[PDB]
RNA sequence: GCUAACAGACGUAAAUUAAGCUGCAAAAAGCGGUUUUAUUUUUGGAUGUAUACUAUCCGACGCCAAACGGCGGCAGUAACUC
């Protein structure tokens, strides 16, 4: 059903296709590289899926259900920052487009770099300061894809994880610079867990 | 005219964070005050709002003080009596 690269090299990757191969597996990576190849030339080698990809290969996700992933994915984030983010760590992929997009909310609410905790300067200058929000969650998500498993700990301590941080030296400005720079949120994610 | 009236529980409603503006003596940090927001918790009417809700009366429709509730006597006047 995959007449490409080996199995071999695929079959140390994925354990999905042990089980429900025939349509399962082909099928979705076939319509994965079609709905990538349909964005902004996205190639999509099934080389870089790690075992954590269960999701979005399992038996039970349409071919369909990947398509409307790929176009949720693609109008949460800008398909530029969607493939930026796209580029390492496909395991974003494995979100439900709803799920995707509460998390990505709650990120801009809490992570607002343009006002208070509250979502700061609604839609001239208040559009662009919502567009630089949403450009500095995609650049958290670029720099690491944990950040969109926030709802496993809450919504609201999300806010709770970044006052773990923050307590230490200063506020907000200079602290959307550090965290952008390093992964300090991974270690208070950790303490809530 | 809305946290409505009306009907009930009655000795009185507040709990946990967050952001902002801050302030005190001070060798590189602690505790606060105030405004806004988030989660709860805040009985029916009502997740309603004067074309809506409650109370009273008449009980469809058709034709000519809509609050309790009625709405007098005396003794005579019209070419035969009355
Ligand atoms: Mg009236």
């Amino acid at each position: 059903h995959w007449p490409s690269h080996p199995v071999g090299p695929l079959m140390g990757r994925i354990g999905c296709p042990v089980i429900r191969d025939p349509a399962g597996v082909g099928h979705r990576l076939y319509a994965l590289t079609r709905a990538l190849k349909t964005d902004l030339h996205y190639e999509l080698d099934p080389h870089r899926l790690t075992p954590e990809s269960e999701g979005f290969l399992a038996s039970g996700v349409s071919p369909f259900e990947l398509e409307a992933r790929v176009s949720a994915l693609v109008t949460i984030f800008g398909r530029e920052g969607a493939g930026r983010l796209l580029d390492v760590s496909l395991d974003v992929l494995t979100y439900a487009p709803r799920d995707l997009d509460r998390a990505v909310l709650a990120l801009r609410e809490v992570f607002s770099a343009a006002g208070d905790r509250g979502y700061g300067r609604h839609s001239p200058e208040g559009a662009a300061a919502a567009a630089a929000d949403r450009g500095y969650v995609t650049d958290l998500a670029v720099a690491w894809p944990g950040v969109l498993a926030l709802p496993g700990r809450l919504g609201g301590a999300d806010g709770v994880a970044r006052l773990l941080a923050r307590v230490r030296r200063a506020g907000g400005a200079r602290y959307r610079g550090a965290v952008g720079r390093r992964a300090l949120l991974s270690e208070v994610l950790e303490r809530p867990e």
